[PDB]
């Protein structure tokens, strides 16, 4: 469509500077949800494929430079020669707006000094600071509302860098080399795409600051020196001292974090260990071993993770009172050194400190972060995009309408380093209509004949004669992101009629059927939507419907069947390809006799020429319910109180620092006063007193930082600690029922993803969001205290801001899920391409794709400006707010002169000068941390699910229970769900003592069911009494101990042998080295280069399955228990094993009981007795000749059905 055309083209400088043309998105925004047709297009300059093309110039220029000169291009030579213009041009608004927050305090100094000379009938004077005034709310304007642009306009350029690179990246693996493709992987390059990329976002924010920091620095200082002499020095020594040991400390942070990894990581895998294989954990009784296990890796994870955040809590109050322990510094030099203060000068210095400290502690180092991440970013796609590309498609030789087709001395290496060739005897000619069928197993070389039409085994020198298009179709069928359309039509124009015929004869009608919508139907991501039939069938429906000459058939039908096969043979084989070169490999050994000729070869070795004459025979908000359950997890109330109690003293004591320089400033005014104008004897101000006050705020001040920030740190990493244990002791007790349901990967994603932030990210966000809103109170207090009538117009704006706040958020988050919706897509595309290059190239779609590429990049390209433009909007205004906030400060102490002295004007008004930041800090920080509170949520969540009956009762059975080996059903009806599907109705069984016996179900069906009910772990609705005992009086883990099981599909644990075949260490050594020695596996766990405490890989992947059984049953054995039961079911499992574990198991256990289910009815027909169950009913109990010889019991219909005998 024609989407609304970027307001932004139409929006004149005072709409663009103040963002009014987004309002109507906002409204909508705030009317319903929005979506992706909402959106605004990308400005013409904008559009991926223009800057893509204008920076492949100026690299194609660079590169051809380097060359002349013969030296390595630089991908940064060539975005220098790029963007310098638009960016130095950029920088006069930073340079001015460095100007104006170095010279706003020279005014602030102004007022207060005219507040120091105060005479009330002096009107000139008056007018004069009323004009300082103005000047100083002018630059506050220019700092607030006019910064903003600037900002949007930076960051576009970040983004106009970033689109670029990425279509250069794109265009550059469209057409990468075979070779070269196999160096790299299609990982890295999505890698490239997606996270080397993002750099040139940020490095632009604070690329400026490189000369802006290291310059107004210097300007501060001057001004510092005119105030307060050689004394200013000290400050910044300070700050400079900040630099070095801060970052020192950050590298000792990367340290910790480094460790902590490594723990979560194993944490982690045992999560998944737990969750992947839970049916067997609960199955075995092994909870309690995993469960300490995660409690020793959960201990030591948070032991690192406390230190950590010690440290960065440190960190936090450090870089919270630097500004403190700056100007103690250097006032206390300026007092020793003789020196008087006064109101403005210290205030002055006051502001000059906090602007250039903010500058050097935040801008500059980050700055020099953001640089050496993009300058090792552009190395990164710099080496890429150097790499070598598939030889250029030279034009083709007339080919006027001839059949010259002939291959001599056929050079076709894979690898060219390899001495031994890949293929040397290569030599036939293609005639037109007709088939060649060429068989290889496994793709033995199939691949060489398949390149053999060009495409990446090309000869080094020479070119051989291939005249039409290829039609290339792989072993992979592949699908792009979009519409079947899309897949059909790949560039052709849509023909109505042979579309018709081929989609009718071919009979696709199974797309129809099985998609909801038809050959409309919008493909999924990564096309789960279809199946493999589908896409090879698209395969071949796109080469015969594109018509091309040269068909490459790369095996199409071993995914359809014999009947679809030959039916494109003669639609479009046969009539379609009736003088089509048709380059068809072919297996399966029915087409090979139904082509008419055939070639085999092997290892570059032709093995026959010859047709079948030859004989070959071959989100949401959070409720007030959700903090509380987040914080009283941490500690106990009273900690809390405490708590606040630190954080108000904290910051009092930082504003009262301040303040007793504005009392001192004051009582030395009054002092001259009175030495000057009253006494002639020059009094002095006891310095001992008022500098012994002064450093006892500024010590009190950074304990009480250290303190607090401590304190949060230490209570909610504690909150994090004990939410996680809660969660995980749930979870261990959750019943099969939740594993079922839930996938595995959603709650391992709860048991990662929401404790990595709870640990890491919650606190320390949080942390910084009280202290920047209780800087914010701070000052607002401040204002309010020197003028009591500020708090009047104080109440409107807040509540304004409260408003806004929410009508800005109602768009916000919905802005932010579409930029993450809509950047999948460019990835996904990326992947698909590389998947499918050979035919891309094959097809010379490259243009195509490309476009397509362009298209993806462009939509999230709209995500991004409209994310960019909506953050700027709020700041714009909130900014606003705090301009306003600051006028009115300035102002009042004005008009309120008369009641007002140097002191609290100097206070009021630096505090003032620091809102705007410290507000817009708070404000993005608070949005954070109610992001974020939903991970809290679902811990939450999971902390309190419902869980099973508990292990072990207060009553226990004896512990010699299985003493008579008789265990029977009593009218039992297991029921998965109440008021669900019948899966036992009535069951009813009596097994004998000490009696071997199995039954058989239907395909699962009754199968799986009677082992639940057995194992109660998903407690059947049945009165059961195994030894005349009920058998909820036994508790779960009491009754799964004597319950012995061999699962159909064995699984490992990773740790010890001996961990895995008696994690409890209830049995002596030499037991498991006899026991292990009677089923001879001793000798094969020794052989095992770890011997006895080999390191087990990630479950037992090198070790056999039969090792799987063998180790199973080796858990069976030394269980010792008196049942057994054999859930022998598993199809591909190893025949030679399974006769080996028949044996032992038979000779082994032999009087013990055993519950035998299986599909392999000879596994039964060994046993005295079976009982046939099916559907919850006794459908046999007799004698094995009396189920012979009946013609209606099941088990005699399955021996007449399966046909064995006896
Ligand atoms: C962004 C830029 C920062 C620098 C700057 O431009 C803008 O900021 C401006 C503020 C100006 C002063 C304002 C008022 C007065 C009072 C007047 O006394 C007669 C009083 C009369 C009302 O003014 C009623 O009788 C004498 C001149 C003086 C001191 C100005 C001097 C020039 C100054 C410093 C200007 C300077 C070039
Ligand atoms: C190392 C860091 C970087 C650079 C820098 O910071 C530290 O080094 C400082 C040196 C300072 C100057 C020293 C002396 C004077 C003379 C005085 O007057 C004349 C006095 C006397 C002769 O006549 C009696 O009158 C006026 C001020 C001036 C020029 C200083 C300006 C600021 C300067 C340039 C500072 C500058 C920002
Ligand atoms: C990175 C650094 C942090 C702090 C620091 O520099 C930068 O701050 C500076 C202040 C310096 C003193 C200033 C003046 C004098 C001159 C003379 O005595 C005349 C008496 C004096 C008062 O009457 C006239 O100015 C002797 C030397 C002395 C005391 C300096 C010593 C070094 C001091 C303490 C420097 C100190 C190391
Ligand atoms: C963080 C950084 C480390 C600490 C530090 O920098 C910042 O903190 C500064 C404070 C300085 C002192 C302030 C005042 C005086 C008084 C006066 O003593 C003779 C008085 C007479 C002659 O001047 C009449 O004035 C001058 C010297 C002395 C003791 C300073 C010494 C250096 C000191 C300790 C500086 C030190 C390097
Ligand atoms: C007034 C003047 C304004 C400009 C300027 O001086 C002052 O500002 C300086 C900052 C310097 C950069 C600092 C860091 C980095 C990162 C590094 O990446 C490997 C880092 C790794 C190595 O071990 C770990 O440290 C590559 C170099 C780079 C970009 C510097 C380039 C030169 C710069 C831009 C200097 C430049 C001359
Ligand atoms: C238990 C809690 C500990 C913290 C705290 O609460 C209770 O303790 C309170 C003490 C209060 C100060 C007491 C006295 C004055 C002096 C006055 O100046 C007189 C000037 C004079 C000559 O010029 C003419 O009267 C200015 C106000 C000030 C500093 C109070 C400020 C608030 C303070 C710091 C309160 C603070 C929040
Ligand atoms: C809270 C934490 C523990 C201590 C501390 O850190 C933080 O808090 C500060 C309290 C300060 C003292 C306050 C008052 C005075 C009185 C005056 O001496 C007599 C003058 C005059 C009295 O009436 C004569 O009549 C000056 C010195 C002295 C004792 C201060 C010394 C430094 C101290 C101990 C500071 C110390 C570093
Ligand atoms: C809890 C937090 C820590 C402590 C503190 O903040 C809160 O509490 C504040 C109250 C302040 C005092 C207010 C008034 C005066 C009177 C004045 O005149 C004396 C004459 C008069 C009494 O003797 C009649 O004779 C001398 C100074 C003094 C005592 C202030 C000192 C600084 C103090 C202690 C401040 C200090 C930073
Ligand atoms: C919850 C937290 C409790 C502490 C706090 O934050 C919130 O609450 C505020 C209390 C404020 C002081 C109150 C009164 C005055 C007196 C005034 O002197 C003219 C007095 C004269 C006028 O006619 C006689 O009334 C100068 C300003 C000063 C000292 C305030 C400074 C800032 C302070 C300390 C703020 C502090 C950070
Ligand atoms: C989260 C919070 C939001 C706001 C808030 O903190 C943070 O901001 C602080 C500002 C404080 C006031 C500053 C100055 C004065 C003037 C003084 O004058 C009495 C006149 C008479 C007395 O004898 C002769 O002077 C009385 C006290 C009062 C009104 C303070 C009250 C507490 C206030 C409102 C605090 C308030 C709780
Ligand atoms: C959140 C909490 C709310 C309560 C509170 O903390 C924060 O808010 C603070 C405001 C402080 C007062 C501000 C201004 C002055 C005026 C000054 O001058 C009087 C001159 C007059 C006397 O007679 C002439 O006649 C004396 C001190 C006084 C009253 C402060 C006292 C402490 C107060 C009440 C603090 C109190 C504990
Ligand atoms: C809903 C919000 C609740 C908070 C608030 O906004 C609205 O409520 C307002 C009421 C204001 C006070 C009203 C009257 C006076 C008297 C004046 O003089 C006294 C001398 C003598 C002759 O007037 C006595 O009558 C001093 C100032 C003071 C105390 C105001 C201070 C600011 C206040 C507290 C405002 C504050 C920001
Ligand atoms: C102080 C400074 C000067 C003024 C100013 O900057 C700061 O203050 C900002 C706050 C903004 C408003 C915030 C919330 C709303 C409510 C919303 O109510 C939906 C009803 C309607 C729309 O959907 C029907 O659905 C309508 C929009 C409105 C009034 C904003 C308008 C722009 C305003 C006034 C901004 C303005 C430039
Ligand atoms: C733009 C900036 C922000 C807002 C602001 O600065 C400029 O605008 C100023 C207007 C001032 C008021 C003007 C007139 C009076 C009347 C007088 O008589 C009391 C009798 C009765 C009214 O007749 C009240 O009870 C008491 C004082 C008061 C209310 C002023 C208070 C301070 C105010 C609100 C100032 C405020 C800080
Ligand atoms: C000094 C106040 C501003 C700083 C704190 C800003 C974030 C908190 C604002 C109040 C809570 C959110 C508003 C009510 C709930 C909602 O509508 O989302």
């Amino acid at each position: 469509q024609e989407v609304k055309p970027n307001p932004l083209q139409d929006a004149n400088l005072c709409s663009r500077v103040f963002f009014w043309w987004l309002n109507p998105l906002f409204k909508i925004g705030h009317k319903r949800r929005l979506e992706e047709d909402d959106m605004y297009s990308v400005l013409p300059e904008d559009r991926s494929q223009h800057l893509g093309e204008e920076l492949q110039g100026f690299w194609d220029k660079e590169v051809l430079r380097a060359e002349n000169d013969a030296q390595k291009p630089s991908l940064t030579r060539a975005i220098i020669k790029c963007y310098w213009k638009s960016y130095l041009v950029l920088g006069i608004f930073t340079l001015i707006e460095e100007s104006a927050k170095v010279i706003q305090p020279i005014f602030l100094g102004k007022i207060i000094n005219y507040f120091e000379n105060y005479d009330p009938m002096d009107s000139v004077a008056l007018n004069t600071a009323y004009a300082y005034a103005t000047v100083l709310t002018f630059c506050t304007l220019i700092l607030a509302i006019l910064h903003h642009l600037y900002f949007y306009h930076v960051q576009c350029a970040g983004m106009r860098l970033r689109v670029a690179m990425c279509h250069m990246i794109y265009r550059k693996a469209l057409r990468l080399s075979n070779m070269a493709m196999g160096k790299t992987t299609t990982g890295q390059i999505v890698n490239l795409l997606s996270n080397d990329v993002n750099k040139f976002d940020q490095v632009t924010v604070f690329l400026h600051f490189l000369w802006a920091g290291p310059l107004q620095a210097i300007a501060v200082t001057a001004l510092l020196w005119m105030e307060i002499g050689i004394s200013c020095l000290a400050g910044m020594a300070v700050l400079i001292i900040l630099l070095p040991l801060q970052s020192c400390f950050g590298k000792l942070f990367s340290s910790l974090r480094s460790k902590t990894a490594t723990f979560t990581d194993a944490r982690i895998r045992t999560m998944n260990e737990v969750i992947t294989g839970i049916r067997i954990i609960k199955m075995y009784a092994w909870e309690k071993s995993f469960s300490n296990l995660i409690t020793n890796l959960r201990k030591k994870e948070i032991s690192k993770i406390l230190r950590s955040s010690c440290l960065r809590g440190m960190n936090l109050a450090s870089f919270f009172s630097a500004s403190k322990i700056i100007v103690f510094v250097t006032f206390t030099t300026y007092v020793l050194l003789g020196s008087v203060i006064t109101a403005s000068r210290v205030f002055v210095a006051v502001t000059l400190y906090g602007a250039v400290r903010l500058t050097v502690t935040l801008f500059f180092p980050s700055a020099i972060e953001r640089v050496s991440e993009a300058i090792v970013s552009i190395r990164r796609i710099q080496t890429f995009l150097l790499l070598d590309e598939i030889s250029q498609r030279n034009r083709q030789l007339p080919s006027d309408g001839k059949k010259m087709v002939h291959v001599q001395d056929f050079t076709a290496f894979w690898d060219k380093a390899s001495e031994t060739p890949t293929l040397q005897g290569l030599s036939f000619t293609v005639r037109p209509g007709e088939l060649l069928a060429v068989v290889g197993p496994v793709g033995a070389g199939k691949s060489s004949l398949l390149s053999a039409v060009l495409g990446e085994l090309a000869p080094s020198h020479g070119l051989v004669s291939v005249h039409g298009r290829i039609a290339y179709v792989s072993q992979q069928p592949w699908v792009f992101s979009g519409t079947l359309r899309s897949n059909i039509l790949f560039g052709k124009k849509y023909e109505k009629e042979r579309y018709e015929k081929v989609i009718k004869a071919c009979a696709l009608k199974k797309d129809l059927q099985l998609l909801e919508d038809g050959d409309l139907t919008v493909i999924g991501d990564r096309g789960t939507t279809l199946s493999g039939g589908q896409k090879a069938r698209v395969n071949l429906a796109r080469a015969v419907y594109q018509d091309a000459d040269i068909y490459l058939l790369d095996d199409p039908l071993s995914a359809v069947d014999a009947e679809v096969s030959r039916h494109l043979f003669e639609l479009c084989i046969c009539q379609i390809l009736h003088e089509k070169i048709t380059i068809l490999v072919t297996h399966q050994l029915q087409y090979l006799k139904a082509a008419s000729q055939i070639l085999i070869l092997k290892d570059g070795k032709m093995v026959q020429k010859g047709t079948y004459t030859e004989f070959l025979k071959s989100e949401g908000k959070v409720g007030f319910q959700a903090y509380k359950n987040y914080f009283r997890a941490g500690a106990h109330w009273i900690v809390f109180i405490f708590l606040i109690l630190l954080n108000t003293a904290a910051q009092v004591a930082y504003v009262l620092q301040d303040w007793w320089l504005s009392y001192w400033a004051n009582k030395q005014s009054m002092l001259n006063v009175t030495v000057n104008g009253g006494g002639n004897v020059t009094e002095k101000l006891d310095l001992n007193w008022y500098l012994g006050i002064y450093s006892g705020l500024t010590v009190a001040t950074v304990l009480f930082g250290i303190a607090r920030s401590l304190l949060v740190f230490y209570v909610l990493v504690n909150s994090s600690q004990t939410l996680h244990n809660k969660m995980f002791e749930s979870i261990l007790k959750a019943p099969v029922l939740f594993f079922d349901r839930n996938p595995i990967g959603r709650i391992l994603n709860r048991f990662s993803k929401d404790i990595g932030h709870l640990d890491d990210l919650l606190p320390l966000t949080f942390l910084d969001f009280i202290q920047t809103l209780l800087q914010v109170v701070g000052v607002v207090s401040v204002a309010v205290a020197v003028i009591p009538w500020i708090a009047i117009p104080l109440v409107p704006l807040g509540i304004i801001f409260i408003f806004l706040r929410r009508y800005f958020l109602e768009t916000s988050r919905d802005v932010k899920r579409l930029e993450s919706t809509t950047r999948s897509p460019v990835f996904s595309h990326l992947s698909s391409s590389l998947q499918g290059l050979w035919t891309i190239r094959a097809y010379k779609a490259e243009e195509r794709c490309q476009e397509l590429f362009d298209a993806h990049q462009d939509l999230h390209s709209e995500a991004w400006f409209l994310f960019l433009t909506t953050s700027r909007w709020f700041a714009v205004r909130l900014d606003a707010i705090c301009a306003m906030f600051v006028i009115i400060v300035a102002f009042g102490s004005l008009i309120l002169a008369k009641t007002l002295d140097a002191g609290q004007v100097g206070l009021a008004l630096s505090y003032a000068l620091t809102l705007m930041g410290m507000f817009q800090w708070c404000v993005r920080q608070s949005a954070e941390v109610e992001n974020m509170m939903i991970s809290v949520e679902r811990v939450i969540e999971y902390t309190d699910l419902e869980k099973e009956a508990p292990w072990e009762y207060q009553k226990r059975p004896p512990p010699a229970w299985p003493h008579e080996g008789v265990i029977i059903f009593d009218n039992v009806n297991f029921m998965y769900s109440p008021g669900g599907p019948l899966v036992l109705k009535h069951l009813t069984a009596l097994i004998k003592s000490q009696e071997k016996v199995g039954i058989v179900g239907r395909t699962g069906a009754g199968k799986s069911s009677l082992i639940s009910a057995l194992f109660r772990l998903s407690e059947p609705e049945g009165k059961i009494w195994i030894d005349k005992i009920l058998t909820t009086e036994i508790g779960l883990h009491d009754l799964r101990k004597k319950m012995s099981i061999i699962p159909q599909e064995p699984v490992l644990f990773t740790g010890t042998m001996r961990k895995n075949l008696d994690p409890f260490n209830e049995h002596t050594d030499e037991e498991l080295w006899n026991a292990l020695q009677e089923v001879q596996l001793k000798e094969t766990i020794e052989d095992l280069p770890g011997k006895m405490d080999t390191e087990l890989a990630e479950s037992g992947s090198n070790f056999s399955v039969g090792q799987r059984q063998l180790v199973c049953l080796a858990r069976a054995i030394l269980r010792k228990n008196q049942i057994l039961i054999i859930d022998e079911a598993t199809a591909n499992v190893d025949p030679r094993t399974d006769e080996l574990i028949q044996k032992k198991i038979r000779e082994k256990f032999a009087h013990c009981t055993v519950l035998t289910i299986a599909h392999r009815l000879n596994t039964i027909i060994d046993s005295d007795k079976i009982m046939v169950l099916d559907s919850g009913r006794l459908k046999e109990y007799d004698e094995p000749y009396v189920l012979l010889q009946n013609k209606e019991s099941l088990f005699y219909k399955m021996v007449q059905q399966l046909g064995k005998a006896e």
